[PDB]
């Protein structure tokens, strides 16, 4: 059950997302405009398949994939990563592999934000999007 993940949702608060990109080893210049840019993310469904796009005006970013099913995925920082997106405990759980390194990007719903949690290393980034109309 995906269904209140669709739509098309704007970054409203960003917590150690500096961190984050710090651990991936993201260089100081593309930090600094990524913490001052507000991606809208959209999520969208076709049957078994889902795309989610991640817009911005520094870099966009679309993957699609069924849920359970891994595919290789090229991130917004250019690692070439095998991935896999599943739903656990009612989260969209997005976990990427390479180089024997993981992240985890996970989604989830609390009082109708959407909630994203990234894991890498020890640090740990917390973004809060809201649903557009
Ligand atoms: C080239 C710009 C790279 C910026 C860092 C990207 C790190 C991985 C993707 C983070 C996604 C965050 C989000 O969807 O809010």
């Amino acid at each position: 059950m995906v269904d209140a993940f669709l739509g098309t949702w704007k970054l409203v608060d960003s917590k150690n997302f500096d961190d984050y990109m710090k651990s991936l080893g993201v260089g100081f210049a593309t930090r600094q405009v990524a913490s001052m840019t507000k991606p809208t993310t959209i999520i969208e469904k076709n049957g078994d398949i889902l795309t989610l796009k991640t817009h911005s005006t520094f870099k966009n970013t679309e993957i699609s994939f069924k849920l359970g099913v891994e595919f290789d995925e090229t991130t917004a920082d250019d690692r070439k990563v095998k991935s896999i997106v599943t739903l656990d405990g009612g989260k969209l759980v997005h976990l990427q592999k390479w180089d024997g390194q993981e992240t985890t990007l996970v989604r989830e719903l609390i009082d109708g934000k959407l909630i994203l949690t990234l894991t890498h290393g020890t640090a740990v980034c917390t973004r809060t999007y809201e649903k557009e109309a």
